């Protein structure tokens, strides 16, 4: 496809709602609709990742009639449909809604659905441990019997037949499940789950019988022409992801499959995987880093280091926090891998924790990626020479794809990275929070244009059909929030001044977390107190230093709450914040347009998140999933198509112009996109021009806008565009030969030149 447009389908935006805005999306220039999980989820699911019935399209989202209508709307217009599917796990929040889970609770290992899940029965003493009770003592006195069901407040579980009668507790101890305290899920859990989410139980989709049942309706979409490609959720949690994608490719009849897979650096995926590529986060990392002024690296780091009283080094942070979740909320996983290894050596768990800590990829794919495991083991032996013998024997076992533990470890190192680095270490390394993003190396402050172009060339060579992306439903900060934040690398000293001035007014005791919060407030501004308060509490808990998700500090959280309230409502704090936002507003606009244009014409299939044809200043889940005003966007676009040329302003109109013109061009004139050639400028400010030629379409953008303005503008800087004559889709302005960037960017900080 020429592009994918991502839609959050739910009961508030159904498949019928989506089909009604298909014509606006075609107008905007989208090629394929990228929908979220559509199999029946938990009653009230606003994402659909908690599947409870793989046999039908979710009724709340429109059921099969809805899918059929959306597909027909898209296909009658030449458009395509790619659907997010969730192969690894199912929702168990409401058991009475997961017929498979219910039967396993009701009949234990005698359930026909028992080997659909990944259960250590012997660790549980023949029982499935459900971490549903509260931590207070005497919890089970709330256990009531209600017919053929055990009840614990609003939770209901089946009574195995022939086990009724007596105290509610006497019936509970006869059941194939054991209700336990939620805090016991850190260490004593005996079923495989997704991340540290107990309400997401993994299914053994490597079993052909399980694959057939979980993918039958998905297979119907393919067979009957409803769906044109698939996006696989979390393949890294699968036991045999290679085998899965092979089987999915034949289910999808050779149609394009994209995988959500985080890549680290120059790491490569197994080439035999029959996929189009990833959902885009490798591309996000480079687009953002070409807009970071590299000279801010040491100033902005010292702002964090002085606050922490001790250098925050990413090389310590990552191992430390991976170690911590391996020993904490993800310990049931570590302990289970240790049980399957047997008494290989002495301290097997500490050997595992050290290998997962040092592992520099999310997982191996053995025999592929053995290098990564080998280097982890060696690095663990240097960080912990006390276990040199143990690590060697444990690493030796972990290298044999015939050992079930080697395979389970690969299912676990996926989650130690995400929960330790993305959802923790990120929130402790805020020297520039736009670089703490899904798929990025925050240690890598910036990349020069030469490095940017190399990254584009590599994707054209090995991943030409792969997605690129700037916002997803899982990003920590949405694309224009990061665009403004990134300008702080140009003005580190201004930022120090701001933190100081506003921190002499209100604080929490965690000056490191306050750097992160003010960055999000500044980047998202203007934003409601409700949204900023929610973000602040979530960021503070993810960071885990001054409060936590398990055992919070209410006094601290209320200091954080009154920080954001003072930022919105108090006259002097608010003025200081408004003044800094104004100073950055043009820079962030220019950075946001630069990112959007570069991504949409770069090699690959650009993904456009719902509503990001206007400014998206959202924060983390769920702020990046707010309702999207497609009506407003269409009205905006109709003004643009009616010949209005907007200023760079807060309506987003100039972004809608850039997005719509680049999407259409790529969709409707694809003969223009045949190669990739850097376009470099000439003169006093040539460093500020970043761009490339794709064939007959040239993307031209600005980097480091604050320093450009400080230097007096483009001056007499020129771009060589060829002996050819080009025209800018955004303005109609013509350019030939050595064009002055002052003329090219006379109206906007970007231009999209087309051969004539």
């Amino acid at each position: 496809p020429a592009s994918t447009y991502r839609l959050q389908i739910s009961a508030e935006f159904t498949l019928f709602d989506a089909a009604r805005i298909v014509p606006y999306l075609h107008r905007l220039g989208a090629d394929w609709l990228y929908l979220s999980p559509l199999l029946e989820s938990e009653p009230g699911s606003s994402h659909g990742y908690d599947v409870v019935d793989h046999s039908r399209v979710d009724a709340a989202r429109g059921g099969p009639e809805g899918l059929a209508e959306l597909s027909r709307a898209a296909h009658e217009r030449g458009m395509g449909v790619v659907v997010d599917i969730v192969p690894n796990h199912v929702g168990v929040a409401t058991p009475k809604a997961n017929r498979w889970w219910w039967d396993v609770l009701a009949r234990g290992q005698r359930s026909e659905y028992a080997d659909y899940f990944d259960i250590d029965w012997e660790f549980g003493g023949g029982r499935l441990r459900l971490p549903v009770l509260g931590d207070g003592p005497d919890e089970l006195d709330a256990l009531r019997v209600d017919g053929d069901e055990l009840v614990y407040y609003e939770h209901r579980f089946p009574i195995a037949e022939g086990t009724g009668g007596g105290t509610p507790r006497e019936v509970h101890d006869r059941q194939h499940y054991e209700l336990m305290s939620w805090r016991r899920a850190d260490h004593d859990l005996n079923y495989r789950r997704f991340f540290a989410v107990n309400t997401l139980a993994a299914v053994r989709v490597e079993d052909p019988r399980v694959f057939d049942d979980t993918h039958r309706e998905i297979g119907r979409w393919i067979a009957e022409g409803l769906v044109d490609g698939l996006r696989v959720d979390h393949p890294d949690g699968l036991r045999a992801p290679g085998d899965y994608l092979r089987r999915l490719a034949e289910l999808a009849q050779g149609r394009p499959i994209w995988v959500e897979k985080i890549i680290e650096g120059d790491e490569r995926m197994p080439p035999q995987w029959p996929i189009a590529g990833t959902t885009g986060y490798d591309a996000l990392a480079g687009i953002d880093r070409v807009l970071v002024d590299p000279a801010g690296e040491h100033p902005l780091t010292q702002i964090v280091d002085e606050a922490a009283g001790s250098p925050r080094r990413w090389a310590e942070l990552v191992p430390e926090r991976k170690r911590a979740v391996a020993r904490g909320i993800l310990n049931s996983e570590i302990r289970r891998v240790a049980r399957e290894l047997g008494e290989v050596a002495g301290d097997v768990e500490d050997a595992l924790v050290e290998i997962a800590a040092a592992l520099s990829v999310y997982r191996s794919y053995l025999p592929f990626g053995r290098e990564h495991l080998d280097e982890a083991v060696a690095a663990a032996q240097a960080a912990a020479p006390q276990l040199e013998a143990d690590l060697a024997a444990v690493g030796a076992a972990l290298a044999d794809p015939g050992n079930p533990a080697a395979l389970r470890f690969q299912q676990t190192s996926g989650m130690i990275m995400a929960k330790g680095v993305e959802d923790n270490a990120f929130y402790r390394y805020p020297r520039l929070t736009s670089l703490t993003e899904v798929g990025g190396d925050p240690s890598l402050f910036a990349i020069d244009a030469a490095a940017f172009h190399a990254a584009q060339r590599d994707r054209a060579a090995r991943l030409p059909e792969s997605m690129t992306t700037l916002t997803t439903h899982d990003t920590k900060r949405s694309e224009d929030t990061r665009a403004r934040i990134t300008a702080l690398a140009e003005a580190p000293e201004r930022w120090r001044r701001f933190l100081t001035e506003v921190g002499g007014l209100i604080g929490t005791g965690d000056r490191v977390l306050e750097n992160l919060i003010w960055q999000a407030i500044v980047g998202a501004w203007p934003a409601s107190r409700e949204r900023l308060e929610a973000y602040a509490l979530k960021a503070a808990r993810e960071a885990g230093e001054s409060t936590d998700w398990i055992d919070g500090d209410p006094a601290f959280e209320e200091r954080l709450t009154r920080l954001v309230t003072v930022a919105v409502e108090e006259p002097l704090v608010h003025e200081l914040l408004e003044r800094l936002v104004d100073e950055l507003t043009a820079a962030g606009y220019s950075n946001g347009l630069a990112a959007k244009l570069l991504q949409l014409l770069a090699p690959g299939t650009p993904d456009v998140y719902q509503g990001t044809e206007r400014w998206d200043r959202s924060l983390v889940d769920p702020d990046n999933r707010r309702p999207v005003d497609f009506a407003a966007a269409s009205e905006l676009l109709d003004r643009l198509d009616g010949g209005w040329r907007p200023p760079v302003d807060e309506t987003g109109a100039v972004k809608t112009l850039v997005v719509s013109r680049a999407l259409r061009l790529r969709r409707d004139r694809p003969e223009l996109f045949t190669a990739y050639h850097p376009v470099t400028a000439r003169g006093a400010q040539a460093e500020h021009l970043i761009g490339f030629d794709r064939g007959g379409a040239i993307a031209l953008a600005t980097r480091l806008p604050l320093g450009l303005a400080a230097a007096g503008g483009w001056g007499d800087t020129v771009v060589d565009v060829g002996e050819r004559s080009l025209r800018d889709e955004l303005t109609g302005r013509e350019a030939r030969g050595a064009a002055r960037v002052a003329e090219l960017f006379a109206d906007y900080p970007v231009a999209l030149l087309v051969e004539t």
